[PDB]
């Protein structure tokens, strides 16, 4: 029941247009995980939209 929300396990630093940079323990709920392993997600600390790498993140 409910959502599921993804923690960051690491630090990233986005490399592309549309991937977000992010710290440890950033949170985020995951908007589509259908297209492969980079997920679209959004930012509960920023409020922004953009992909993840899906390794970086776990189930909170």
């Amino acid at each position: 029941g409910g959502v599921t929300l993804f923690v960051a396990l690491y630090d990233y630093e986005a490399r592309t247009e549309d991937d977000l940079s992010f710290h440890k323990g950033e949170k985020f709920q995951i908007v589509n995980n259908t297209e492969g392993d980079w997920w679209l997600a959004h930012s509960l600390t920023t409020g922004e939209t953009g992909y993840i790498p899906s390794n970086y993140v776990a189930p909170v």
